[PDB]
């Protein structure tokens, strides 16, 4: 299934610190960030996605259209410009963010009622698993 619609709650998070460090997120932010529960809310209609990740202190929101490149400013995540593209590889949603950082982007896919999110930057891979609310 490509259907990633829904409200998802984090259950797992391997190497979050290392991924944030790869983006040069400041020590004080990471120290608090590693403690927080995350909710991920996805609205998916055809190619049009609206993605919202929320926690007690910070959010990250992005809209995109599958198959359409977009010049993106990463806004308070890490304040960098990237050329972003989100496409399908089978039932895996693959984002590549071309810019300063190598191997930067993410992959989302569904297994049963769990959503898997691999976040990549440099040589760091962060793996998150969400369960559907
Ligand atoms: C497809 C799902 C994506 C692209 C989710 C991205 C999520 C983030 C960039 C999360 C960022 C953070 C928070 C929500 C608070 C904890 C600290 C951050 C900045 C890593």
């Amino acid at each position: 299934t490509r259907d990633q619609n829904g409200t998802w709650e984090m259950e797992s998070n391997e190497n979050f610190e290392g991924w944030m460090k790869a983006l040069d997120i400041d020590f004080a932010t990471r120290k608090i960030a590693v403690r927080l529960t995350q909710t991920l809310v996805i609205d998916q209609d055809g190619d049009n996605f609206k993605v919202k990740t929320t926690s007690t202190f910070w959010n990250y929101d992005v809209d995109f259209t599958v198959g359409v490149e977009f010049d993106e400013y990463t806004k308070s995540l890490d304040n960098r410009h990237v050329k972003a593209l989100v496409t399908w590889e089978g039932d895996v949603l693959v984002c590549v963010q071309k810019g300063e950082k190598e191997n930067r982007g993410w992959k989302k896919w569904i297994e049963g009622d769990k959503l898997y999110l691999e976040l990549t930057c440099g040589d760091q891979v962060c793996r998150q698993v969400f369960k559907k609310k």
